[PDB]
RNA sequence: CCGGCCGGGAACUCAAAGGAGACUGCCAGUGAUAAACUGGAGGAAGGUGGGGAUGACGUCAAGUCAUCAUGGCCCUUACGA
């Protein structure tokens, strides 16, 4: 929701769903460029936290 | 006396053919869930892989009567030989 000013009083809800996705779609890119194991795999710890 | 000179062999180089194959088959991004484009792996060859042939109705009364033939015109003591 939006707050009067310019701001948003808004739950982290949506700020942590935005982190499962920002960090999957990171994910699914780093693999279509196909980096390398561990940093890829250091993404999946990212993924599960 | 290794310009394979003499045996020997049938897989290959080469060649005459029956066929496999490459068709956007797969993943991803972009994008109106369509199509399409780019990159990569796969792959002998990749985004109709390259080239030739194939030239849609027509434009130009453009070429050939000098391959030849032809409705006709001229010559037939001739230009015919």
């Amino acid at each position: 929701v939006p707050l009067d000013g310019g701001r948003f009083a808004t739950s982290d809800l949506n700020d942590l769903y935005r982190r499962v996705i920002n960090r999957n779609n990171r994910l699914k890119r780093l693999l279509d460029l196909a980096a390398p194991d561990i940093i890829v795999r250091n993404e999946k710890r990212m993924l599960q936290e």
